[PDB]
DNA sequence: CGTCGCGACTCAGCGACTCTTAATCGAAGGTTAACACGATGTTTCCCGCCTGTCAAGGGGCTAAGGGC
């Protein structure tokens, strides 16, 4: 908990929030799984609602 | 009358900064526990004060035409 709590601050070196970090982890691994059974890579707005997010939030 | 007890000695050894001078074209890949109030900003309208139209009215100044 500590170092994905550091890791996501001082790692990007523009210091982006934690929440914002577990949600763009969150995005890559919902690709990677897309990526691994469905297929093809999806496209953007596609993830948006395969996370039951905003659709603009993920764009 | 020898050496060794005890001292320096310089020799090696080990580390380490630059790669002329202008030029042939711009970007560049990964790493994948879950949730919760709280205090902290973010973003919309909504009136407050104020700023800017053109208009209406008018008068006052300037000037042009007519009469003696």
């Amino acid at each position: 908990q500590a170092i994905t709590r550091s890791i996501a601050d001082q790692a990007r070196t523009i210091r982006i929030p934690v929440h914002m970090i577990e949600t763009i982890n969150k995005i890559v691994r919902t690709s990677r799984q897309m990526l691994h059974e469905i297929g093809r890579e999806p496209t953007p707005e596609e993830l948006a609602e395969k996370l039951a997010m905003p659709l603009e939030k993920v764009r």
